[PDB]
């Protein structure tokens, strides 16, 4: 079902993340972590106190695919074990995973984003912003991830 998926979506705020290659997903999907350039966690951090859900939608260049998103659980915060990302970092944001499977570009087509001038979803810099309404259409686009429980997600709201 959907209906969890949208409760958790409702009135959120969505970002678009570019990685430039698979293992940096790969490790944020295996740990929950992710760690960004200092100018994206500045309004990360702003958008996790003020939403009951900031979503981070994932892509890595040269894919045409989305590989997944994700919540953040919360603000960044430094003094972890090293994550060894594949390369001036910031802090660890911790996520909680919500659909860790792909979507191709090819079925976002029709969803402009009117934060980057009504382009095309997929197009953006890493940390753009994603309006309600598309965000909300283009999460709900992707196929379900019935390997995960948004029970453990909602109480965290």
């Amino acid at each position: 079902g959907t209906s969890k998926l949208k409760y958790v979506l409702q009135d959120a705020r969505f970002f678009l993340i570019k990685s430039n290659n698979h293992e940096n997903v790969s490790l944020a999907k295996a740990k929950g972590v992710w760690s960004t350039l200092p100018v994206n966690e500045k309004k990360l951090n702003l958008a996790f106190r003020s939403a009951r859900s900031v979503i981070l939608i994932f892509s890595v260049r040269e894919s045409g695919k989305f590989q997944g998103f994700a919540r953040l659980s919360s603000e960044s915060h430094h003094g972890g074990s090293p994550i060894h990302w594949v390369l001036m970092l910031g802090g660890v944001f911790k996520i909680d995973w919500i659909c860790r499977r792909e979507l191709p570009f090819t079925k976002s087509a029709h969803l402009t984003n009117p934060w980057n001038e009504h382009k095309p979803v997929k197009i953006g810099r890493d940390g753009q912003e994603i309006e309600l309404e598309c965000g909300t259409q283009l999460c709900l686009l992707f196929p379900p991830d019935e390997s995960i429980d948004l029970y453990q997600v909602i109480h965290k709201m």
